[PDB]
DNA sequence: ATCGGCTCGCGCA
DNA sequence: TGCGCGAAGCCGAT
């Protein structure tokens, strides 16, 4: 817990308690991959400065990416590819590492005799086993920052919340503590695995990419990677987007939405930043009120949910009344049961949701409102409730670039599970599950224009 | 003990 | 298209 005025300590926790060695401040970089706006990355040259050593970046690639995609890979390595420049320019070297996290940042530690270790925070289960592992094999301190949070999410809430409008309250209590400019990154004054190497070996190490009858289906242009283009976005947002996102963010025919989840997931552009630029700009205050409970309330309230539920991706997660309804109807006869691979391949009788299912595997990103409806249906047309949140979370996290992200285990968990949400009109097959339908977008938008936009 | 109020479909201007 | 009601279980403020 160092000195600063811009250096709020309740964002700063202990995982370990230590003597504090003789050499480098160590950040673990894993969900926040950015220099600016960087909580985490600030603090660590914070207590380097007090300390009178230098600040070092190291990065460890899991093989977990061989689980979901080509499409994520490049955007991330091509974002790092841009970062290492970017932290070069201040005199901060990266270093990248390929191995189980537990065994590599053990070693480097102990190897290039780090005198303190920083990481950012992630609530997914897999971060929790890697610190665990890495706590057992360290001698020096070790430090956890919440980076990607306006509040820090231990302090948001101690518990579970039931609902937004259970939590909205507590959130914005502490905008006004939290809610800060940050201050620019101090360069070092004392003073890595090729990254295009990595690029290449496992960029081959996927033959499974998705194609199409042998033409490949992703479309790498809609999104530039890295921290200078996620800027690029936010900003045209604010310019030509927000006024209108009040009411056009759930109309999927009009590109009306930030773009930002991409960057969000990956860390290449703060929330807390994207939150600043909103509250001063002068726009419609509907819009306004709209998307900051959006990136506020929602994104942060699903921290929240994988934090106190570490079953989050199962259905013991969902709330009793869904899981008695849900239960209640196992039974009943579905009107059509489809396979992961027919859903993955768009080929069931809803035209609407082939169509989400091309744009998600054409763009990589499915409107907000139809990923709703996309994982409904799932539920809908699924031989099991088990069955429908395994097949929606594979096709989420393998072709969505903002997948294998919180936000994607509590959408997913209020679309099937009714976590977040309320219980609804008994139906069949779905219970009290909140229900949508063809007919009700049919009222909302143009799903023709939708549908042939993407076949 | 007890209400009020929560991010759909539907009928109607 | 925008509004007001329905159906439905529970949290938290009173
Ligand atoms: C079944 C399902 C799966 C989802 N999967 C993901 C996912 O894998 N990754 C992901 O980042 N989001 C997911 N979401 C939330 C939402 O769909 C996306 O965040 C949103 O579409 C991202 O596009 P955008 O930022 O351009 O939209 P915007 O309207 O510009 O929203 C801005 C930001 O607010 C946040 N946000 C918006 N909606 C939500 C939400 N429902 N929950 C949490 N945060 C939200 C996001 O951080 C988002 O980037 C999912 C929702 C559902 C219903």
């Amino acid at each position: 817990v160092p000195r600063g005025s811009h250096m709020n300590p309740k964002r700063i926790r202990a995982l370990k308690s230590g003597k504090q060695g003789d050499g480098p401040v160590v950040y673990w970089m894993s969900r926040d991959q950015r220099a600016e706006d960087n909580w985490a990355l600030l603090f660590s040259r914070a207590i380097a400065k007090e300390a009178n050593v230098p600040v070092v970046v190291v990065f460890c690639l899991t093989d977990e990416f061989l689980e979901a995609g080509i499409r994520q890979y490049e955007f991330m390595l091509k974002g790092l590819q841009e970062l290492e420049v970017s932290l070069s320019r201040k005199k901060i070297p990266s270093f990248f590492l390929r191995g189980d996290p537990g065994e590599k940042i053990s070693r480097f530690v102990k190897d290039y005799n780090a005198g303190t270790l920083v990481t950012d925070f992630s609530p997914l289960r897999i971060k929790n086993q890697w610190i665990e592992k890495v706590i057992s094999g360290i001698s020096i301190p070790f430090f956890e920052v919440d980076a990607h949070n306006v509040v820090p999410c231990w302090e948001a809430s101690q518990k579970h919340e039931y609902a937004a409008h259970t939590f909205r309250p507590k959130l914005y209590a502490l905008l006004p503590e939290f809610l800060e400019e940050f201050p620019e990154l101090e360069p070092n004054s004392v003073t890595e695995t090729l990254s295009d190497v990595l690029e290449t070996g496992v960029k081959a190490l996927l033959p499974e990419r998705a194609l199409l009858k042998k033409d490949p289906l992703f479309e790498p242009w809609h999104f530039e990677p890295g921290e200078k283009a996620a800027k690029k976005v936010m900003e045209s947002f604010i310019a030509d987007r927000l006024d209108s996102y009040g009411a056009l963010r759930n109309d999927p025919t009009k590109n009306m939405l930030s773009n930002l989840s991409p960057y969000l997931h990956f860390g290449q552009i703060s929330s807390q930043r994207v939150v600043l630029e909103v509250e001063k700009a002068e726009s419609n205050p509907g819009s306004k009120k709209a998307f900051l409970d959006e990136i506020l309330i929602w994104k942060e309230i699903s921290d929240n949910f994988c934090y106190y539920n570490p079953g989050y991706d199962g259905f013991e997660s969902f709330p009793s009344w869904a899981k008695e309804s849900l239960n209640a109807h196992r039974n009943d006869v579905r009107s059509h049961i489809y396979t992961l691979e027919e859903f993955e391949a768009g080929k069931t009788h809803d035209p609407l949701w082939n169509a989400s299912q091309m744009e998600l595997l054409s763009t990589g990103k499915m409107h907000g409102y139809t990923r709703m409806y996309w994982a409904k249906k799932i539920l809908e047309w699924s031989e099991s409730p088990e069955k429908a949140l395994e097949i929606a979370i594979c096709l989420n996290d393998r072709y969505e670039l903002d997948g294998r992200d919180p936000n994607g285990y509590a959408g997913i968990a209020w679309s099937i599970g009714g976590v977040h949400d309320r219980a609804w009109g008994e139906r069949e097959v779905t219970g009290k599950i909140r229900y949508m339908s063809y007919e009700g977008c049919k009222r909302k938008f143009d799903v023709k224009l939708y549908i042939e936009k993407y076949s």
